[PDB]
RNA sequence: AUUGAAAGUUCUGUUUCGAAGAAAACCCGCCUCAGAUUCAUUAU
């Protein structure tokens, strides 16, 4: 099991409105992580034999987290985070080390077309899996355990992979973000869980 | 090539017209630079 970290430097934020008034989201799903990292080899084809030309990379798994500070606004919801930085931790075994890390280097935007993060550094290594208690920044699903106080916790709801196809909704999965509404911040959650990646230490928690 | 893809809330407008900081008023009334000093002794 690989894994790879990337920072990435916004230029004012990102943008992705909820399925079915047009408010956003807090954070990207991981459907967006995972189609920015598929960015670097499927260039200049938007359809593929029609859903998307990225139902290829569906079991890749990826997790992002913020640093730095940022406003939700309405006015089409934004989030507003200029200059900041975000961390994006990569885990799979289907490619080798090269491969992840030439497409690691590949990543253009997050969301819409406005939304250019450039990259300043990367990392690659081998994990190891662990399932004592952790203490994690990362977001994970609804069925994960906490053992902590309850209080930097909101619910939202993502989709599967089965969304990549046009017309046609996908699955509705619950996630649980250990983020301040206002202002915008990450903030640390101690969990139990059953698999835990040591990626540097920051464990990524997944089940 | 990501609930992604496709879009300007943009077009037309004077804070403008007028009204003296003006009139009267002294820096003027007394004071001294004052008393002492050889250019002469020698040259057809």
């Amino acid at each position: 099991m690989i894994y790879s970290k990337v920072f990435l430097k916004l230029h004012w934020g990102f943008s992705v409105v909820k399925p079915l008034a047009k408010p956003g989201f807090y954070l990207p799903p991981p459907t967006t992580l995972i189609g920015a990292l598929s960015y670097g080899k499927f260039r200049g084809v938007d359809n593929i034999n029609y859903g998307s030309p990225a139902y290829n990379f569906r079991n890749i798994m990826a997790t992002a987290r913020l640093e730095s500070e940022g406003v939700y606004t309405e006015d089409t919801g934004k989030v507003y985070i200029p200059n900041g930085r975000l961390v994006v931790v990569y885990v799979t075994d289907s490619i080798s080390k090269e491969e992840l890390e030439k497409l690691c280097w590949s990543i253009t935007r997050i969301g819409c077309k406005e939304c250019l993060a450039s990259v300043e550094n990367v990392e690659v290594g081998e994990a190891k899996k662990v399932s004592g208690r952790v203490k994690t920044r990362y977001y994970f699903r609804d069925t994960v355990k906490v053992v902590g106080r309850k209080e930097f916790l909101e619910y939202v709801t993502f989709w599967e992979e089965n969304g990549y196809i046009w017309g046609k909704e996908g699955s509705p999965v619950r996630y649980i973000l250990p983020i301040t509404t206002y202002p915008l911040a990450s903030k640390e959650v101690e969990v139990e869980a059953k698999e835990a990646y040591e990626v540097g230490g920051e464990y990524v928690v997944f089940s």
